[PDB]
């Protein structure tokens, strides 16, 4: 089946980057006449079920061009790669898609792919795309310049994104007048596009088992309970008890960074992760992103990175998986500070311990402001620039 | 012979799930007009003699449709599979049944089955069913989406279920006025539907050997002794001595989980296993079922899982087969906690040992409450929601 950008919801930022590829594929001549050089390969990274293959298919749908694809789980391998690239050259504008590239990047198959990437002319209108959910185990040879040197991140949907996906999959189904798609969206935090599609099918089965010809609000609410438990369960959602712990963790980062003189501005607070760092990806990039290395700005960065872990210990006396990654990142930052700013393992241990104590004292103070932010975050699920600026000014 | 749902006892939950299949088979048009998608295959799992084939036959009995079946123990194989599916297509609504699928899922026969599953149209009213008692040795290719993606569990009967099965097989037999079917049910813990059917035949043989024309209560009691011992024995039952050990094991889980702050609520206690986890099945599912991973809730889960093993050691100084599986599951949970929460084998060993000591101290205390629950469990064999809530409130 053919799909376009109208079948995708909650991927505005990813779709923005992919518009240039469609323009290049529709008319390569406009890029060549001014010496604009397009990348040879593009990589999509994200959690399973977020719609990476759907975006690749929609890109080919928007620009009416052929679509040659292969899957890395099916891996004779060297000969299959040769056939795919030969077919794409016979048709001037085309797309080559490689799904699950982590399962193949056995040594002979990878070598053939490297030879093919260097052997085709980009000015003919040929692009190569790939997708994976384990970007940190890829062979470093694939990420060198001239081969797969562009990355795009696909994120889980938020409240507004979930409601848009539900409308897409119910546009050809009869619904009653008591169905409220916004209430259903508010009750499925943590779901992805694949879980929402399966939920709609379960609600239709409950109505057909009784011979009715319309889906009611009661069918949707009973479907949620059936997909999260039992011998055949498909989805996981965030319970009210787990939501309080997550709200305190996120609010701890914002409070500490707003107090330290060298802290960075805060633009958004949410219950759902958005950034690639928030998803646990390093992307083969250095941790340091500043031209100058100074002691004062490095200590403030360490203290703000431990704010989420300090809030859990002071309010609950617990520790989660997210707080364990924060302490691991801080330990490697303190290791580079000793060698650049002037027995070694004992010095690194002292730097981390001092910063942790500093963050805890800041949490004990201002404890009234931390509680106020959590209450608002538990009823809206997200606060962003303009509304967040006013809130942060009333407090502090 | 034709059978319906009136010939099945003690399978209410399984029968509830199968009602939708009958409705689909009776009129597929009502499902297609609202875009409801039915599964292609259904799998039945349970211990031998629990009535998996009887349910498959009753499903075809309830909805007057053909019934094409084959057995996996009889396995030319590829040609036999082709014939079965071709026959089912010539008749619009039909059922395809594959018994003992574990004996066939040699490589050519399995490949043909995969091709057939993808080649038929579900909207015509065709469903495929299978059964097995070794679900953990099936080929992973059979459980992928679009082929055998729904599972139903069949459980051994309880006291009330055993009495219903006895009435079904004595409805065409002359009985005396001193026969009490409820007393017979109380004296056969551990029997399945196949054992109860054979018991009724033995009682009739004892009456015919004396020329009588009615079965008495004495015939039933002598039949029990004949089927559990001798050169030709058929059944196994739980003796009074083995019942005390099992009662203490089950009560240990409930006492520990009621004390830990993060423990889960207890809804039912019984001598007969009910869940798929209690039957020793993993079903190819991940052990973790929570969105958030925290240290406090993981330690409480480990302690409550070792409560049954702690009660056996403190009261009897023994260990059973069930307690050996609990320690194996706990070891794999502690292995994922080290990698996610921050020489490795030595750390895993310490986590399990600390939790075991915690459970034993809880058992030593509250030992008076543990004894009280065992006495009630030895005279009713099962306690459930409303009656259990009151009992747990009087204690503790
Ligand atoms: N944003 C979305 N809008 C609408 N449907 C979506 C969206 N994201 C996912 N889906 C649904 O998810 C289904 C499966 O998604 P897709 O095949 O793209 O998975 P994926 O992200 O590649 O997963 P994996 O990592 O497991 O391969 C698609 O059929 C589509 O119906
Ligand atoms: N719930 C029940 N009610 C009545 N009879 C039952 C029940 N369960 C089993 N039986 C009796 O058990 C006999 C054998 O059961 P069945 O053929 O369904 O075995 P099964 O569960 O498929 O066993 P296996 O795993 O050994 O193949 C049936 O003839 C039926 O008389
Ligand atoms: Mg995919
Ligand atoms: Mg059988
Ligand atoms: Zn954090
Ligand atoms: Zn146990």
């Amino acid at each position: 089946k053919r799909v376009t950008f109208k079948d995708v919801g909650g991927a505005e930022e990813a779709i923005e980057e992919l518009k240039e590829v469609v323009e290049f594929l529709k008319d390569p001549s406009k890029f060549n006449r001014i010496g604009a050089r397009m990348p040879k390969g593009i990589l999509l990274v994200g959690p399973p079920g977020t719609g990476k293959t759907l975006l690749a298919r929609a890109v080919a749908g928007e620009a009416n061009v052929p679509f040659f694809h292969i899957s890395g789980s099916d891996f004779v391998g060297a000969a299959r790669v040769r056939d795919l690239f030969a077919q794409a050259k016979a048709h001037a504008p085309s797309i080559v898609f490689i799904d699950e590239i982590d399962a193949v990047g056995r040594e002979q198959t990878l070598n053939q792919l490297l030879v093919e990437m260097d052997g085709f002319d980009s000015k003919e209108g040929i692009i190569v795309m790939a997708a994976t959910n384990r970007p940190d185990i890829l062979d470093p040879a694939l990420l060198r310049p001239g081969r797969f040197d562009k990355k795009i991140v696909v994120d889980p949907p938020d409240m507004l994104g979930r409601k848009k996906i539900l409308e897409i999959h119910t546009r050809n189904k009869p619904l009653a007048e008591d169905v409220n798609l916004e209430i259903i969206a508010k009750r499925t935090p943590g779901f992805v596009g694949a879980d929402l599609e399966n939920l709609v099918n379960e609600a239709a089965l409950l109505a057909a088992r009784e011979g009715r010809d319309k889906i009611t609000m009661k069918d949707f609410e009973e479907a949620i309970d059936r997909v999260i438990a039992g011998p055949a369960r498909k989805s996981l959602l965030i319970s009210p008890a787990e939501k309080r712990i997550i709200a305190y963790h996120e609010a701890g980062h914002a409070v500490v960074s707003t107090v330290v003189p060298n802290g960075e501005p805060v633009h958004r607070i949410s219950i759902i992760p958005r950034g690639y760092k928030a998803l646990g990806y390093t992307l083969h990039l250095p941790e340091e992103d500043k031209y100058l290395v100074s002691r004062n700005e490095l200590l403030d960065k360490l203290t703000a990175l431990l704010g989420g872990r300090a809030a859990e210990e002071v309010v609950f006396g617990d520790v989660t998986s997210g707080a364990a990654n924060d302490i691991e990142r801080a330990t490697e930052i303190a290791r580079n500070m000793v060698s650049q700013l002037g027995k070694i393992d004992e010095e690194v241990k002292k730097i981390v311990t001092n910063s942790y104590e500093r963050a805890k004292e800041i949490i004990r103070k201002y404890r009234k402001q931390l509680d106020n932010i959590v209450e608002i975050l538990l009823e809206k699920e997200t606060i962003e620039g303009d509304e967040l600026r006013r809130i942060l000014s009333e407090e502090f």
